[PDB]
């Protein structure tokens, strides 16, 4: 299904050592798997998810 970020429009690579699944999905950090508690987006600093 290739390995994809649970975020709309993110798709960044995803490592199984530090994988970060939340309610049983993958994200690329840890931003996303909380849907951006911090208000921070993820390392991508060209990503758009969440923002549009
Ligand atoms: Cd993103
Ligand atoms: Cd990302
Ligand atoms: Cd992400
Ligand atoms: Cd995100």
């Amino acid at each position: 299904n290739e390995l994809r970020c649970g975020c709309p429009d993110c798709h960044c690579k995803v490592d199984p050592e530090r994988v970060f699944n939340h309610d049983g999905e993958a994200y690329c950090s840890q931003a996303c798997a909380e849907q951006h508690p911090n208000g921070e987006p993820c390392p991508a600093p060209d990503c758009h998810c969440e923002r549009s």
